[PDB]
């Protein structure tokens, strides 16, 4: 049988890592996009076609979970992988993020963020939200943190990373004083500090002597842009444990993941496959497209001319500008199974290129077409 | 090869008939249920899952595809059949009944209907509409008729039968004077003459006179009740040839089907399971159940709990209340799936109880258990 937690470097190329991880849900194949699972379902698709796509493990979210439909009934129903009907690994985020982006009131103190929700009075703490996610059954589950909004002063910057890596250890202990937890989950650090090295290094150290089962690049995809990004990944992920897997939550567009993949990271989410498609974006490997266009009323060739995926095995870009500008459920359906298909290809060819020692050559070739 | 055409009755019980219909592009058993594609879409199902229903012919809706994307657009892409996918019969209706309740402005006269859209003005008539059926590559073309409201005096359902039995010798000839659609679909016409037995029976012979390949009963289910329709059926469908297929359009709830099926009726279409699904409403043999509702909050138990569909193998009521309560596209899809399985499976149980000689008793056992 599988352990609960196994990751394993294969082959690198500079700092990019293609591996295994081992849990005993499944195996996890790095560097890995997770699709996003809001509340229960990953928008428009059954959880057989997530698995179709190449999807080895799913996002859930926890502040969307613990308001709707509940995460002690969720247990009572048997837990987040039964209710929803995905066997696979699941991680769940915190709570930590969305309910300071997405609640209409908060209030926050080192205790936690009570809140108010736009459909009440809730709390989030991390003890709170170790515990929701138990109560999920999450397979990978998140430390609660703060992420800093963009743009932060130093002194702002610090003192919210001083609090998140107080909370990171809370977190620890509470997830490991949870004995089924304990022996069936994984628990990963999120390194805070902004655009800051000397935050972002003394932030690595305290999460390093916690110790966690993978850590996060916390922080980033909050207005900074891919430049600056880039910049604070260059020197954030080398802080991390080598031996672990990275994680860059909230990330994002075909070039900024192979861009972060040659940065060191090794998973991903992001909503944009999923929201972006339902809005009419499909994605190729000559660029993004809007299927709303008049131009392509009458275009048969499928979305992209290499997608191996069952929407572009059988039906014209015709027919979906039909079922997208009339509002149709099946162009949300057809639009959002390909953008989680061709996400899952470019993590596949990823992959592959890393194993074969050309993933400099595979972004080079990718970034020239896919911006032509 | 299958014919064009062929139909053949294998067993009877009363007035009640089970059989086959051959065509081109597949075999209908019949009594047969059509899920309604609207605008070239069965909402909220790829059209494999339409077929692993059950289905073997599904309706395309005239008025809207003509309206958008186009009629002409949809044949210079390669016809209905490949623009969606679907690659079994599909029956088109002719446009006469939806221009009248779906427009904003109508024109009447003998000629045909001008409209003005509620997405410009537009034109039917009965040449435009086989005209626009070819286009689309339907395979059962339906003759273009008047719907006469409900209630009608006898003079206005005099005047309107009237005029729909010329438009229907002007179907015939518009649909034999185009060599492709005359020798690759069938053509139906339409009885109409509201709930008055002298006109049904002048509306019968002037439609045997000119001759179709299956006979449908118009002007019903337009507000006078089951206990009236039922009425209706049971001197209108003697009227008909008995060696063609005969079709009660736009009916209906389960209890319907097997009445009508009772009076000799072998084919039906109708939007409630999948409208009805979207919007939250299952059938179960127990009768129809609102998902919604609080009390499946935390039911494990599927939707039915004898159904064969793939829902039902693997979700449960709660996880679908949860969808449908949160607007979830997933909810819509498996409530759909389930809706138009179950209607699939009521055709199958009434097939199989005709072709046993118990159709009687299950008609009886059937009403016994869905209103206990
Ligand atoms: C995925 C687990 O994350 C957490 O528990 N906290 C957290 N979530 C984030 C989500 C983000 N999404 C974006 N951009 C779209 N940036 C993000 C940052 C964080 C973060 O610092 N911390
Ligand atoms: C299916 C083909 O029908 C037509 O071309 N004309 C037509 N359509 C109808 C649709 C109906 N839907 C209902 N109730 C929901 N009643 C209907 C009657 C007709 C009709 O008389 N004539
Ligand atoms: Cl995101
Ligand atoms: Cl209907
Ligand atoms: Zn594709
Ligand atoms: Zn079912």
């Amino acid at each position: 049988d599988r352990p609960r937690f196994s990751f394993s470097i294969a082959a690198r190329e500079g700092k990019a890592r293609t591996g295994t991880i081992e849990m005993k849900r499944g195996v996890i194949r790095t560097p890995a996009f997770m699709p996003v699972g809001t509340a229960a379902t990953v928008k428009a698709l059954k959880p057989e076609t997530v698995r179709a796509t190449g999807a080895d493990i799913i996002l859930g979210n926890t502040y969307h979970l613990m308001l709707r439909p509940g995460a002690e009934r969720i247990a009572k129903l048997g837990g987040l992988h039964s209710f929803m009907g995905w066997d696979r690994p699941i991680l769940t985020d915190s709570g930590g993020y969305q309910v300071m982006s997405l609640s209409s009131l908060t209030k926050q103190s080192e205790e936690g963020v009570t809140f108010k929700s736009h459909l009440s009075r809730h709390m989030l703490s991390p003890e709170r939200s170790i515990e929701i996610q138990h109560l999920l059954g999450s397979d990978i589950v998140m430390a609660f943190d703060e992420c800093t909004p963009y743009p932060a002063t130093p002194s702002r910057a610090a003192s919210s990373m001083e609090r998140s890596m107080r909370w990171a250890k809370r977190s620890r202990d509470a997830f490991d004083s949870r004995k089924e937890q304990a022996e069936n989950a994984a628990l990963f650090g999120i390194q805070q500090g902004s655009v800051f090295e000397n935050l972002r290094q003394q932030s690595a150290d305290a999460l390093a002597e916690i110790g966690f089962d993978g850590y996060a690049v916390g922080g980033l995809a909050v207005g900074e842009g891919q430049d600056e990004m880039f910049r604070v990944l260059d020197f954030s992920v080398p802080m991390l444990p080598d031996d672990k897997p990275h994680y860059l939550m909230g990330v994002g567009k075909p070039d900024d993941i192979v861009g972060a993949v040659e940065r060191g990271i090794d998973m991903f989410d992001c909503v944009l496959p999923t929201r972006s498609g339902r809005n009419g974006q499909a994605f190729t490997w000559d660029g993004p497209i809007n299927i709303r266009n008049a131009r392509f009323s009458e275009d048969l060739k499928p979305l992209d001319s290499e997608c191996h995926c069952a929407v572009c095995q059988k039906w014209s870009r015709a027919y979906i500008h039909h079922l997208i500008r009339a509002g149709e459920i099946l162009g949300a359906m057809l639009m959002t199974e390909h953008n989680i298909a061709f996400y899952q290809q470019l993590m596949q060819k990823i992959r592959d290129s890393i194993s074969e020692g050309r993933f400099s050559q595979f972004a080079q070739d990718f970034r020239a077409r896919y911006f032509a």
